[PDB]
DNA sequence: CTCCGCGCTGCGA
DNA sequence: GTCGCAGCGC
């Protein structure tokens, strides 16, 4: 196709620097070649049709110099006032990471990226890729990708070095493909009224994404190895007291050679013969041994798939003299809410004690939370929403009890387990707060009965009257959920605060289970997706008003190339409904104030937002703070 | 065929 | 190598 290369000639290089400052849109395939590691050898741009401008950043006119490249290339890339400009990129978060970490460019204009319009378009669909982008919105140039099979991955085809293709081919490829491929897609937008979605809470979303990720999370190796060693000993003592409780060995992982030791070997009660966690927990009451698997489950799954996992993918940041942990952030879920990868540093073990040595052992808290720790001289300053998914659906739903719980101020989880074990509300401790939020928010998402008395460790019609209790309590919650399901039958698709769809035709199945998977999605996704917008919504503007009051860096990526005072705040991670950030000493009380007030001010609804602000040395040791 | 929802991850088949 | 089950987290 036309590739033009730029940096030939001279009066060639201008000439495309001239008309690239006239550009109010265009694109950008960053071009990775292996050393023969990654290596940014040029650019591709592109402002219309099958013209690819390489910008050669290694056949080049000597008048030319890299640093006079350079010069250029931030002269385009960086905003100055009303430039008006709005770019588009395969892989904005990472090809933000790439540009600023291997080139020094800091991205400043709009950003526009197709694989976050096709989710908007279909929560439900699969990954964008290249070719999945180009056969569904652009199917009259898939000729282009013939032999270039990388198009099938992830992986943005100008930055798969792994392919034989060169690096030049394969940037302005995709320059021109997502180039005109966006512009399919917001056409799209603009007819389901969620362009303006796209442009001012998803995509600004994405780029406070790409910062936490150049941020990182703080980690310290030293007291993951402590509680590493407390929580081994106690699977090592717990192997050994439960097999002499059974007089024979067994392995945990064996179902088969568990229940023979419970319902058969130890004449334990019991459809029959399940070693299951929900069935272990009522049969915790009888003997030692189904509490002690049921911790040999906890431990063994922290000190394998949070404790082994984060001690290698720690990484060194000389700069700040640290040891910090660097997810990977996914937002491409059916209710818009964030997740991370590689490691999942949002499923870390809440804080839980063991009791090891003689007589009563001695209590040792285990909270797995603090490892994670500021930097020095800097605090972990965290922020609750109190109960978003619920306030929403007071909004929606309008039940004139939901807003008197939520109003009077009592912890409604515990006074759940104050009516289901007929207990002071005061002593629910969290193990059984936890037990019965599951049991809060399942039966209004249409638990079943069979699965409530499982789970309460009572019968299924026993069951059933907790649940018809909350139909005849909480009245206009059903209203609603019967109107919700009223809505979506009729559409087709279930609609967030922010117009955000999500299409659901299993709704009109034959099957009773597939209506009714769909008929509780429905219910989920209108107010588990609001809150996931309220909380985005959020995290943008704080960032915003945090580069307000900016004598200070916006990434700790950011001033790894500048060099220094550390004064800023910082973003690390973003838990569904609590957003955590990493404020220096000197400016802990704005930030909070920042971080407060706009968490408020993200949205309007009828019940007002509640926010609870924290801080600390780490995610564990967490203390109020009063703003 | 089988009835809260979303999400990731290691092990075992 | 790939996917299901089940462990934890919102
Ligand atoms: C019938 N029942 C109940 O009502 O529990 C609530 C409650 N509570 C908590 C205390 N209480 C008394 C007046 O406030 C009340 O109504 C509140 C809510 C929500 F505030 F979220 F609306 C949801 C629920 C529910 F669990 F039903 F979803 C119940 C069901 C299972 C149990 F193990 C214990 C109780
Ligand atoms: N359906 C469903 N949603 C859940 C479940 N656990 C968490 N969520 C959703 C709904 C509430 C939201 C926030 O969860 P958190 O665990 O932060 O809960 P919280 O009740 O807001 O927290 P707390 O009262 O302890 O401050 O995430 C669950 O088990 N089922
Ligand atoms: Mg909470």
């Amino acid at each position: 196709l036309s590739i033009i290369d730029v940096a030939s000639d001279q009066n060639l290089f201008q000439t495309f620097i001239k008309e690239w400052r006239c550009k109010k849109r265009f694109s950008i395939s960053l071009a990775c070649e292996k050393i023969r590691d990654t290596l940014v050898v040029g650019l591709a741009v592109c402002w219309g049709g099958r013209d690819a401008y390489y910008f050669s950043l290694g056949g080049l006119d000597p008048s030319l110099t890299l640093k006079d490249r350079m010069w250029y290339l931030q002269s385009c890339l960086r905003k100055e006032s009303d430039k008006e400009c709005s770019v588009v990129i395969y892989d904005f978060i990472q090809s933000y990471k790439i540009l600023l970490l291997s080139c020094g460019i800091s991205l400043e204009q709009s950003y526009e990226d197709p694989k976050v319009a096709c989710w908007l378009l279909d929560p439900d669909s699969q990954e964008p890729t290249l070719h999945s982008i180009v056969t569904s919105f652009l199917p009259h140039e898939l000729p282009l990708l013939e032999g270039m099979e990388t198009s099938q991955g992830i992986q943005s085809l100008g930055l798969n070095a792994g392919s034989e293709h060169s690096g030049r081919y394969r940037a302005s490829v995709e320059s021109i493909l997502i180039f005109n491929s966006m512009n399919q897609l917001n056409s799209l937008l603009q007819k389901e009224n969620l362009q303006d979605v796209f442009r001012k809470v998803e995509m600004p979303s994405q780029y406070c994404l790409a910062l936490l990720e150049l941020n990182g999370i703080g980690f310290s190796t030293a007291e993951c190895e402590s509680q590493k060693h407390i929580m081994q000993a106690k699977l090592d003592a717990i192997e050994t007291q439960a097999y002499q409780l059974a007089g024979h060995s067994f392995s945990f992982t064996s179902s088969d050679d568990i229940a023979e030791v419970l319902f058969l070997e130890l004449k334990l009660p019991p459809g029959q013969f399940s070693t299951s966690k929900d069935v272990l927990n009522k049969l915790k009451a009888l003997h030692p041994l189904p509490g002690l698997i049921l911790e040999w489950r906890r431990i063994t799954n922290a000190i394998t798939k949070v404790v082994f996992p984060l001690q290698r993918e720690k990484c060194l940041n000389p700069f700040l003299g640290m040891e910090r942990i660097y997810p990977v952030s996914q937002s491409h879920t059916a209710t818009g809410r964030i997740t991370f990868t590689e490691p999942n540093i949002q499923n870390v073990p809440r804080d839980f004690e063991i009791k090891m040595g003689g007589s009563g052992g001695m209590p040792f808290s285990i909270s797995m939370r603090h490892a994670f720790v500021p930097f020095p001289g800097g605090s972990i300053l965290a922020a609750d929403y109190s109960q978003l998914e619920l306030r929403i659906l007071a909004h929606l739903s309008h039940d004139r009890r939901l807003i008197q719980v939520l109003n009077t101020g009592a912890d409604v989880f515990r006074s759940i387990a104050a009516e289901w074990k007929m207990i002071e509300p005061e002593s629910v401790g969290d193990d059984l707060r936890q037990q019965a939020k599951q049991i809060c928010y399942g039966i209004i998402y249409g638990m079943g009965a069979k699965s409530l008395g499982e789970q309460m460790g009572i019968k299924e019609n026993d069951a059933a009257c907790y649940i018809d209790s909350f139909k005849s309590r909480y009245t206009g919650i059903n209203q609603f959920m019967t109107e919700t399901v009223k809505n979506c039958k009729r559409d087709g698709f279930v609609q967030t605060i922010l117009g955000r769809r999500r299409y659901l035709p299993g709704i009109k199945d034959n099957n009773p289970y597939r209506k009714a998977h769909a008929e509780r999605q429905a219910i989920n996704t209108i107010v588990q997706g609001s809150a996931a917008d309220i909380v985005k919504i959020a995290t943008v503007n704080i960032q915003k008003q945090l580069e307000t009051f900016h004598s200070t860096f916006k990434s700790h990526g950011h001033r790894e190339g500048m060099l220094c005072p550390i004064r800023g705040g910082f973003f690390i991670l973003q838990l569904h409904d609590e957003l955590l950030y990493e404020v220096a000493e000197e400016d802990v009380v704005q930030v909070a104030q920042i971080v407060k007030n706009e968490m408020e001010s993200a949205v309007k609804l009828s019940v007002k937002l509640k926010v609870k602000v924290k801080i600390g040395a780490s995610w564990g040791e967490l203390k109020d703070f009063d703003v």
